[PDB]
């Protein structure tokens, strides 16, 4: 298993530069792009930027353009981040996407940048154990319509984890309690048998197909057990 690490989080001032390292313990044929998303505190998950294992492929959201710039060196991926701004604080991750799985298939630890100055779902969703808990993601054509959707779960304080890729498929070790299903340009997460450890932010993801630089991540649901 490849481990990622980041680094070069810290303080600065509005407007100034920082420049962020993602570093894998080694190389991998299966992993062919590293992709940065962050998340201010308390907020849901952002898209950042992509790189190719060959760095000849970049993309960025449209909230950075300009501003970061992607690159890598032979093991390590950098994220040049200029003209900083408040809204840019946030945790940073690194994640690898492989030639299977979803978008974002295993993840590093974070780096917390402080800088001094669509997928519609359900804020919030709840049940008893043992019930069964159904989020929905709304979309539109350009997302859900015309590519697939991932779904990701995310623990309090710890890097989010693939949970549901190609609509309705499982990665190893998500068990089949969780479901997902895709209907025109709406999905679905099903979790039958709530069971206490579930209690997470649950995240639908579809990427754009006219501008890219929109957005991948779904507004995020928090889902709390009453037990
Ligand atoms: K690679
Ligand atoms: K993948």
């Amino acid at each position: 298993q490849v481990q990622l690490v980041e680094s070069g989080g810290g303080l600065v001032q509005a407007g100034g530069s920082l420049r962020l390292s993602c570093a894998a313990s080694r190389r991998s044929s299966r992993s062919w792009a590293m992709h940065w998303v962050r998340q201010a505190p308390g907020k849901g998950l952002e898209w950042v930027a992509v790189i190719s294992y060959d760095g000849r492929l970049k993309y960025y959201a449209d909230s950075v353009k300009g501003r970061f710039t992607i690159s890598r060196d032979n093991y390590l991926v950098y994220l040049q981040m200029n003209s900083l701004r408040a809204e840019d604080t946030a945790v940073y991750y690194c994640a690898a996407e492989e030639g299977d799985g979803g978008f974002f298939d295993y993840w590093g630890q974070g780096t917390l940048v402080t800088v001094s100055s669509v997928l519609t779902q359900p804020p919030s969703a709840s049940g008893t154990p043992g019930q069964r808990v159904t989020i929905s993601c709304s979309g539109s054509s350009s997302n859900i319509g015309s590519n697939y959707v991932n779904w990701y779960q995310q623990l309090p304080g710890t890097a989010p984890k693939l949970l549901i890729y190609r609509n309705n498929e499982r990665p190893s070790g998500v068990p089949d309690r969780f479901s997902g299903s895709k209907s025109g340009t709406s999905a679905s997460l099903a979790i039958s048998g709530l069971r206490s450890e579930d209690e997470a932010d649950y995240y639908c993801a579809a990427w754009d197909g006219s501008l890219s630089g929109r957005g991948v991540f779904g507004t995020g649901t928090k889902l709390t057990v009453l037990e």
